[PDB]
């Protein structure tokens, strides 16, 4: 049995994504894929007790679930995705963080502009911004179901509802010097985003939802300095054991 | 503590591999690293026993015994480039050490590696490479390395079958035959590629290659380190050599990070 061999991004590609802070790939999960995904995350957002998080009591997120899900813990080492994460960060990889947000259609909530960096660095002791978030379309994202949107280019001037947001004058310029850009694209496909890249997005008003998984990769030598570390291990990582792609086996 | 970044190869890079079957990168590791490696190299063939073979001609399997070339293997000068050709990860399914001495060495007849590692050790597909670290500079007279470039392109050519095989005789198991080579090199030419002490020499499981005596006096130490993809592991119901010629642990190996030991 085979597995299509590793697919890395292009110079272009690669470009982009340093230059933007961000890139779509189409299409990489088919619809089965993505359906298998959609009910592993179901059963996460209904057994996943402390991990989960609800609409102030619809469970709209879940965290960690690579460390309980063997579907996700799959995930995380597939072809698709390691080999790309290891060419962006330069190094061998692990999973600092593990979530999937459900904006349900009609439903949801603004996210305050905010870099992922600026918390795990204060929070959780990460170093550098060595790291990147692969967000799995679960359905396909539009300008109406709430998009992530960033400052493209923001992520680039380092590290300027949640502890850590950023007021209304550091935005206004970061916006007027780059505008604000929500990538689109249909279910399956990924968005590759810098840890430092300034992000937020709206509510869906949309009769469709928006399901996002989120896994965030960093590199190995940027592990974590697990003594300035406050949160348990389904919000920041501990193990730092080098990732390894799965390979097709008989089971 | 830093490792650079993992370096790759260009797309540049990648495509001469894979039209000509081998790429020189010059000057991987310095000075001082290869001299470690040297000062290695010279304990493996004092005390590799049954691995040397025989001037001594090289030594088999050191990464399994030699911490120092166990790291090597996992270099972040090596290994992302082997993922990156390999397109998976990978492990190691051969490591030798080829002395080939000053005024001395043999000829290594003509031969694909893939052959060998086929039918010795069932390997499934020519989805393998070498590394050749150069512990000495490499010139047209110290017996280099040579290749038909693209003679990779059509898979095994048929071989006559001693009865282990081993690359280190002059009189090799899978040969390939005057006949055989006069046209491969008729039609795409010969090339023994050079460069200085540190580089390394990349070159497909498949490439045709040779080398004759080293003529001068300068010794041309190699390094070489067989990568294997994981999802071709070598099928070890039909292997018929110990795990110092042919790995059996088909872990995938991590990238060496820096630690303050
Ligand atoms: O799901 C969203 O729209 C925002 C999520 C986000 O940026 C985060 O969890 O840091
Ligand atoms: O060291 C040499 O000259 C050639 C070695 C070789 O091609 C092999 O060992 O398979
Ligand atoms: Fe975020
Ligand atoms: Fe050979």
């Amino acid at each position: 049995q085979i597995m299509e061999p590793h697919d890395t991004l292009s110079p272009a590609q690669v470009d982009e994504y340093r230059k933007n802070g961000f890139l779509v790939q189409e299409h990489v999960f088919d619809e089965e894929e993505i359906e298998l995904l959609r009910a592993e995350a179901a059963q996460e957002f209904a057994s996943g007790g402390e991990r989960v998080t609800v609409e102030q009591g619809i469970v709209r997120g879940v965290h960690g679930c690579h460390l309980y899900s063997e579907v996700f813990g799959r995930l995380v080492r597939s072809p698709r995705l390691l080999p790309i994460a290891r060419q962006l960060l330069r190094d061998d990889v692990y999973v600092h963080q593990f979530k999937i947000n459900a904006k349900r259609a009609f439903k949801g909530e603004v996210w305050e502009w905010h870099q992922d960096y600026t918390f795990w660095h204060h929070e959780d002791g990460m170093p550098a911004p060595r790291a990147l978030s692969a967000a799995i379309f679960l359905d396909e994202v539009t300008e109406f179901n709430g998009p992530l949107t960033f400052v493209p280019g923001g992520h680039g001037s380092g590290m300027i509802s949640l502890k850590y947001s950023l007021d209304v004058e550091t935005m206004r310029g970061l916006i007027e010097r780059n505008g604000m850009v929500a990538p689109k694209g249909p279910r399956g496909s990924v968005l590759w985003f810098d840890a430092n890249i300034p992000h937020s997005s709206v509510p869906n008003i949309s009769p469709f939802d928006r399901g996002l998984v989120l896994i965030t990769y960093n590199s190995v030598e940027n592990k974590t300095d697990v003594t300035r570390g406050t949160r348990p291990e389904w919000l920041a990582a501990r193990d730092f054991t080098p990732l390894t792609a799965l390979q097709a086996t008989s089971f």
